[PDB]
DNA sequence: GCTTGTGTACACAT
DNA sequence: CATGTGTACACAAG
């Protein structure tokens, strides 16, 4: 995966939305601060689908 | 779910990240382009267990 | 005194 | 009437 500081994550935030909409999912990292991950809407969308037909307890 | 255009997330990311660190999703929209969301690392890790499907 | 984060602002393009 | 995209400045935090 992909993995991209804040700074740099901003400065280039249009080339990184591109690639995230290629397929890609890009890791943004920040000093101490928890990490997150920048992923196409749909593929989440469909993650979070998928997941939702799990039989579990 | 939060949604954000991308002049609005270019100019705010920090007070989007510390929102999604708090539990939050975001949608970050674009101008003729697909939406894309910024989540915390764990909950992706743990919703890629969907990846259970395919198994 | 670096690096990186955060606010912000300007200019051009769509 | 706006939003996307490059970029650059300055101050804060580490």
């Amino acid at each position: 995966m992909q993995s991209i500081n804040f700074r740099t994550a901003r400065g280039n935030l249009s080339e990184v939305l591109n690639n995230v909409e290629a397929g890609e999912e890009v890791e943004i990292t920040r000093r101490g601060r928890e990490p997150a991950v920048i992923v196409s809407k749909a593929t989440f969308e469909a993650y979070k689908k998928a997941a939702l037909d799990a039989e579990f307890a």
